[PDB]
């Protein structure tokens, strides 16, 4: 297991599945990623041992992002957004959480927030699935 | 196969570390405590073909030596004092400058390398020997 002196790596094979130190405190995970073609959904987990904190995960299929978490394994209640993305385009997309609150970012522009329901402290793995390519992968703690 | 996990607690000697991206402005800090396991340690700095730096403390000849490798075979030695004494813990840093690295012993400077082959392609850190490692981070 590989780690970096910059906290970046570059082209991960998805699925993609990286350890994390927590993910709260202002922490900001920053991804360089061009979904594809291959399936009509992708989606990223910021996940505890236990749970999904987040579930970000857009669908060209549905025209929607659904964000959504679980507890004592259950997804719990959707959060519904329009779709930010177009299969085939390039797009950084940046995650910052703090103070319970997990806001997102596309393009450096506010996409949505996402108020967690259970501690992102217990961050452990970072998962990117489904039809997406990952040029980079930044944490900044 | 990568982590963003850049520091780490308590690893079990001896430590091997595969890393990228050190490059200039990197910063490898080390939390230890020299044991009575061995009379020496010693921190490399490995690329896939040659030892950048083997910085080796040692309580038997009571210096530090540091040198490097070309085709495996060791280089012309920097001998220095031993700034370290066992059962004692130490913060050691290794900074690396564009061609000198810097190391550090609580927070003040010990002494500077010249590299005698560029570090950039740096992949392997090894820790071994009488020593304890409460903490590794990498940086920048
Ligand atoms: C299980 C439901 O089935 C579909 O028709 C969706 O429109 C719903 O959102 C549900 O899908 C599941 O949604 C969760 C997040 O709430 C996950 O995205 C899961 O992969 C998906 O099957
Ligand atoms: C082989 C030499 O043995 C003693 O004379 C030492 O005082 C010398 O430093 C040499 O020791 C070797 O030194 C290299 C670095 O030059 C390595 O530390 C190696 O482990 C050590 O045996
Ligand atoms: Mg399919
Ligand atoms: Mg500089
Ligand atoms: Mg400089």
């Amino acid at each position: 297991i590989g780690i970096s002196f910059r906290n970046e790596f570059f082209n991960p094979q998805t699925p993609v599945n990286i350890p994390v130190q927590g993910f709260s405190n202002g922490a900001r995970l920053r991804l360089v990623l061009l979904p594809t073609s291959a399936d009509s959904r992708f989606h990223i987990n910021l996940r505890t041992p236990d749970d999904i904190v987040l579930h970000f995960n857009a669908r060209f299929d549905e025209g929607a992002v659904v964000n959504n978490s679980t507890s004592g394994g259950g997804w719990q209640s959707e959060d519904r957004h329009a779709n930010p993305f177009q299969q085939n385009k390039i797009y950084t997309l940046e995650f910052v959480s703090n103070g319970g609150i997990i806001s997102i970012f596309v393009n450096g522009a506010h996409f949505a927030d996402f108020v967690e329901r259970t501690p992102s402290h217990g961050v452990h793995l970072i998962e990117i699935e489904g039809g997406v390519h990952v040029h980079s992968a930044h944490v900044s703690h």
